[PDB]
């Protein structure tokens, strides 16, 4: 009924963990607090979050003596103290959280008129806020931590019962519940839903799937992760695969990676779109097989460092987007060597759109557009990823990305925390090598928060990542 073994390893997994965290929460309060670098209003932020962080690990220490004991010893005094303190950085941590994703939210929807709200000063009254909130919300805590006896005739450090009903520690367990951890995991989600609709919504990432295969032969097409596809053909008819938008526009520009580009005959990597009203079919041939396409020849374009020609030929009896025997006409722009392939690409359409227009190629209802592998009666393989461009810097999709994880974290070590804290409600007190040592190890979890940050930030932020190792490589 007692295994002083498992208890002694969790007490000693106790001290890692107290370790491991304040030393990670230091290194990031210092970078942020020393160098100019890291004073960016995000980092306000982390900064509270890490000194909340930090504050928490100094409890562990009492708290340790406890599971290796099932004892309090330091009296009634300084429990009331460790309970409040424990509790108000809870509570600062979860927050802080959602105010800074609040932030993202603001930075990616709202930008041009929360350029008021993202001031640094305003943010440091925020965060003095969240430190007022939080003090208010454990009240609680504050009047009614004390002593207990025990089983084994000791005394444990909890939350009395107020009145000592078994109603208001009910009561506390869903004000606990709701305010530490449903209501901001509610907005912190619905802020980063409202953020990846607004993204997908802008035209920073495709949107459309092209898989077309007439019939003849093999065309293995693998829709692969965000913009990325690939594929195997040989021995085919007429096929078409590429990835890019359910509606073209002429002003977008589109960027791609031909990472394999190996048709073995007749194959062409190329931009390629219909319209309608009128219906045509137009092409920007970057790269091809065994076979360069033609028609008649009606002028050049310059673009992206290299020159195309320009060509139409005009279909009757030809297969469609709105028939099978329809009539329409092909607008071609063709490079005029094959462009190297596996680095990043550029094709700034409305260039090509334009220099068409001039020589009376003119394109009002458009279709799909997709940076597309074509092939007919050949074999080979390829692999592309395709993207447009965004208003929104790289540095901001990397913090917004990281809080999210920071998000993802918090939500896998606080999650069987409050299952148990639901639990006990329910009359479980059986305490158990069992349920007791589960009782330790699902509370540990949530300390273990606190060390997962500081290394979060050194792999998913880049500045936290030169700043850590400014501290910790050595150099002559
Ligand atoms: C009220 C909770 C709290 C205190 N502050 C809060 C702030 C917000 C939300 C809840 C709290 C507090 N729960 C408790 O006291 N009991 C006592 C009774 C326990 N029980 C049964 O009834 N049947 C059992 C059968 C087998 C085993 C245990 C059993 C479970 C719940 C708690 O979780 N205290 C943690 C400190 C962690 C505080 C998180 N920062 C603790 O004591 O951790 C050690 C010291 C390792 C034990």
């Amino acid at each position: 009924y007692y295994d002083l073994t498992s208890n002694a390893v969790l007490t000693f997994i106790y001290f890692v963990v107290c370790i491991i965290g304040l030393c990670g929460n230091t290194l990031v309060i210092y970078v942020i607090l020393r160098y100019a670098k890291m004073k960016t209003i995000t980092n306000i932020y982390i900064l509270n979050l890490a000194i909340a962080d930090e504050l928490f690990m100094l409890g562990l220490p009492f708290l340790a003596m406890q599971v290796a004991l099932e004892h309090w010893p330091f009296g009634k005094a300084i429990c009331r103290v460790v309970m409040t303190v424990d509790g108000i950085n809870q509570f600062t941590s979860i927050f802080c959280l959602t105010v800074m994703s609040i932030d993202r939210y603001l930075a990616v929807v709202h930008p041009i008129k929360s350029a008021k709200w993202r001031r640094p000063r305003t943010a440091k009254m925020i965060t003095m806020a969240v430190w007022g909130v939080s003090l208010l919300v454990i009240l609680p805590i504050m009047i009614y931590a004390g002593l207990r006896s025990n089983q084994w005739g000791r005394s444990s450090c909890t939350i009395n019962w107020p009145g000592e009903s078994g109603a208001w520690y009910t009561g506390f367990i869903i004000y606990t519940f709701i305010l530490g951890f449903l209501v901001p995991l509610t907005i912190i989600c619905l802020c980063y839903l409202f953020i990846i609709i607004k993204v997908k919504s802008s035209g920073a990432s495709t949107d459309y799937w092209q898989n077309w295969t007439f019939g003849g032969g093999i065309v293995n097409a693998v829709n692969g992760s965000g913009g990325n596809y690939s594929v195997n053909w040989s021995n085919t008819g007429n096929f078409v695969v590429g990835k890019g938008w359910t509606t073209g526009s002429p002003f977008r520009t589109i960027n791609y990676n031909a990472g394999v580009w190996a048709p073995n005959g007749n194959g062409y990597l190329t931009l390629y779109g219909w319209t309608r009203s009128p219906l045509i079919e137009y092409y920007v041939v970057d790269s091809w097989g065994t076979y360069r396409p033609t028609g008649t020849y009606k002028g050049t374009v310059k673009s992206d460092g290299g020159t195309y020609d320009i060509y139409t030929t005009t279909r009757y009896n030809a297969p469609s987007i709105d028939g099978d025997d329809t009539t329409f006409t092909q607008y071609w722009s063709v490079r005029q060597s094959k462009r190297p392939t596996g680095s990043n690409a550029t094709i700034t359409f409305t260039n090509h759109v334009n220099a068409w227009k001039s020589h009376g190629m003119n394109l009002s209802n458009w279709a799909y557009q997709v940076m597309a592998t074509e092939g007919y009666q050949s074999s080979g393989s390829s692999n592309v990823t395709v993207w447009g461009s965004s208003k929104r810097k790289k540095s901001e999709k990397k913090v917004t990305r990281m809080v999210s994880i920071v998000v993802a974290v918090f939500i896998f070590c606080w999650l069987p925390f409050y299952i148990f804290n639901v639990s006990s409600v329910s009359m479980a007190i059986s305490p158990t090598p069992a349920l007791k040592g589960m009782f330790d190890f699902v509370v540990v979890l949530t300390y273990a928060n606190s060390c997962a940050n500081p290394i979060l930030y050194a792999f998913l932020d880049d500045n936290f990542k030169k700043s850590f190792q400014n501290v910790l490589c050595l150099v002559k």
